[PDB]
């Protein structure tokens, strides 16, 4: 089972936060959007394009379930992998830590394009507030763990959580 499992949308540090706490602890970190590429053969944006959000989710699932099982490190987890209801219920039980941003920060961490193919084109601010207020209730009934970003950098974060662990 992991020694913890990082949640919350996409600028919040979920890639960064993990890679530091894993050097700290000794021991791997697993990020399900990479995996996803690897077995495959394409891109995230190649899967929205080609077959549809849906088919994205299914492949996502299965990836998710494998690594609860299998890894005992630090494991990372897509922005929005909390809709689908089978993830919701092989989460229980287990320790997760819920990353909070306010929306005018959020917006200016993503602003050097990543992609990222639902926040893509114009209305950047006005597209993020809206997804924002559709997951706030899923990431809080999912959590044992709630941590501020706001106004902390980066090793302070890594800090807060280790003493608590
Ligand atoms: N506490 C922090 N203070 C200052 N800058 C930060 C902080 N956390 C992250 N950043 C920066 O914000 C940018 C985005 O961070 P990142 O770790 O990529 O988030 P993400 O949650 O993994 N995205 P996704 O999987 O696509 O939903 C990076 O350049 C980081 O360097
Ligand atoms: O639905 C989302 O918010 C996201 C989906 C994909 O682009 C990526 O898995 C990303 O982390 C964000």
């Amino acid at each position: 089972a992991p020694k913890a499992v990082l949640v919350g949308l996409p600028g919040s540090g979920k890639s960064t936060i993990g890679r530091r706490l894993a050097k700290a602890l000794g021991v791997g970190l697993l990020d399900t959007d990479v995996a996803i590429e690897q077995r495959t053969g394409r891109s995230i944006a190649d899967i929205f394009a080609t077959d549809g959000e849906q088919e994205f989710r299914r492949i996502e699932e299965d990836v998710v379930r494998a690594a609860l099982a299998d890894h005992d490190g630090v494991l990372s987890l897509g922005g929005g992998a909390v809709t689908s209801p089978g993830v919701r219920a092989a989460l229980a039980g287990h320790t997760v830590v819920y990353l909070e941003i306010s929306a005018a920060e959020g917006v200016r961490r993503t602003g050097g394009n990543t992609v990222r193919p639902l926040l893509a084109g114009p209305d950047r601010a006005e597209k993020y507030r809206a997804l924002m207020a559709k997951r706030a209730p899923l990431y809080r009934r999912v959590a044992t763990m709630r941590v501020d970003t706001n106004r902390r950098n980066p090793g302070a974060v890594v800090r807060h959580i280790l003493s608590r662990l």
